[PDB]
């Protein structure tokens, strides 16, 4: 709603069982999303702990920072914060 362009947060801190569906949704209740994925480690077969989400709009991935930075996503409080446009 400003700068319609990818919209890219860098969310760490996520727990091994946290799936880009479980992400995506959670931050869905915030804003504007366009992609959410984890990264996963392919040499355990695991999560890396952390994954990127993607947002339509600068003002709807800001909130969704600053309100889920610190509080829990599937069992582990997570750490966001911005990556801007990637």
């Amino acid at each position: 709603g400003m700068a319609e362009v990818e919209y890219r947060c860098f969310v760490g801190g996520l727990a091994w069982a946290t799936t880009d569906q479980t992400l995506g949704e959670a931050f869905s209740q915030f804003g504007e999303i366009l992609d959410s994925k984890i990264i996963n480690d392919r040499e355990t077969g695991r999560s890396r702990g952390f994954g990127f989400v993607t947002f339509k709009d600068e003002k709807a991935m800001r909130d969704a920072i600053e309100g889920m930075n610190g509080q829990d996503l599937d069992g582990r409080n997570i750490t966001v914060n911005e990556a801007q446009s990637r």
